[PDB]
């Protein structure tokens, strides 16, 4: 990244919260829509990261995030940020170690640093996913993030087929696919767990193939097991998958016969998820670009 020009008013951002900061080393991301992100060593050594949230109206999402990363850290082997610092001008951790599993570069190229045929990542996703899942729920509701019984689970998707359906064209194929999904008694699942909700390999970090550290726990909910499980499900192997459900149940994971099938589905009805965006939203390019994934053009 780069080194900021307002460097003295950040080192002062932290040190009156603090942190003592070696400017020399200190470095920005700028590109993110609710926070600016820095960089630096402390002067004992340490590195740290900081989050400038850029309005009042993302502190409600962090208080959520913090209140979860608390209570998750002992109950998971894996790290997890933890918030030295938490106000409404400034949130600081420690670096947690080790390298993403996908990165993004500033022109928008994706470049991967594990691949999903790995047998080894498997087996660290189905234990990670095992540990978290098997956090008390009622201690994951009381942070305030969403949760949802199966029945909502289930609910909550034919509510949203039914709203986007009132505001969007849906191409038909699209349209039959997920109502038969949505009928298939044998996808869903029978009971409710905390979730991450985005675990794919840019919201990792990794070590010899291993996960070492989880990041960006905003998705955070209660509800459907297979949230977790579905990005290695659409991107690796079918046996490497089943090497990832092993471990799952191995660490207490309770997969239904039908989960795989499920993934795949549900990964199919990411439109309607751009669809609910472009309405919490109102920006019209969010509806244009919603609208042509849930209406694409003819083959030609
Ligand atoms: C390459 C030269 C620079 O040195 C560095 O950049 C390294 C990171 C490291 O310096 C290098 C190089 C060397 C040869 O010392 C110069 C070596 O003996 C020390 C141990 O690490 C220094 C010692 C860091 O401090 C060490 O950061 C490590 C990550 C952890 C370590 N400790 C906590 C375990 C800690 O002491 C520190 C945090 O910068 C100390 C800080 C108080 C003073 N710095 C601002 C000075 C001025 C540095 O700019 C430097 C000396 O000019
Ligand atoms: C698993 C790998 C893929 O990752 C995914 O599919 C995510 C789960 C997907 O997200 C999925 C799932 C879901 C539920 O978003 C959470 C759905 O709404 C969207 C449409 O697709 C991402 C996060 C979408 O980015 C999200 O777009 C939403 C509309 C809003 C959301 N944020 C702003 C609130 C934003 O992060 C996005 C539109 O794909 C971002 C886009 C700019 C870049 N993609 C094209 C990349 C290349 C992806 O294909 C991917 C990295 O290869
Ligand atoms: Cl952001
Ligand atoms: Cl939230
Ligand atoms: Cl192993
Ligand atoms: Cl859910």
């Amino acid at each position: 990244q780069s080194m900021p020009e307002d460097l003295d008013a950040l080192l002062d951002l932290a040190a009156r919260h603090g942190l003592d900061l070696d400017g020399g080393t200190l470095r920005t991301e700028e590109i993110g829509l609710d926070f600016r992100v820095a960089f630096a060593r402390a002067h004992d050594g340490g590195d740290w990261v900081l989050r400038l949230p850029r309005r009042p109206d993302v502190l409600e999402r962090a208080a959520v995030e913090g209140r979860l990363l608390a209570m998750l850290a002992p109950h998971l082997d894996v790290a997890v940020p933890d918030w030295r610092i938490s106000t409404s001008e400034l949130i600081a951790y420690p670096l947690l170690p080790g390298s993403p599993g996908l990165t993004v570069a500033a022109d928008g190229e994706v470049s991967w640093h594990v691949d999903m045929a790995s047998t080894v990542y498997a087996r660290s996703l189905g234990s990670v996913v095992a540990q978290l899942h098997a956090v008390d729920a009622e201690a994951a509701a009381a942070t305030g993030i969403e949760v949802r019984s199966p029945a909502q689970v289930r609910g909550a998707w034919r509510q949203d087929l039914a709203r986007v359906g009132a505001e969007f064209e849906i191409a038909p194929a699209l349209r039959e696919r997920w109502e038969a999904w949505l009928a298939d008694d044998g996808c869903w699942p029978g009971h409710s767990v905390l979730t991450h909700g985005e675990l794919y390999p840019a919201h990792t970090l990794v070590e010899d193939e291993r996960i070492t550290a989880v990041l960006d726990w905003t998705t955070a909910a209660v509800g459907d097991p297979a949230k977790d499980l579905m990005f290695h499900q659409v991107s690796a192997p079918s046996a490497i998958f089943e090497v990832a459900l092993q471990a799952y149940a191995e660490g207490g994971g309770r997969p239904w016969p039908g989960l795989a099938r499920h993934c795949t589905e549900m990964f199919s009805a990411a439109p309607l998820g751009y669809g609910l965006y472009a309405l919490a939203t109102g920006e019209a390019a969010h509806r244009e670009a919603a609208a042509a994934a849930l209406n694409p053009p003819e083959e030609r």
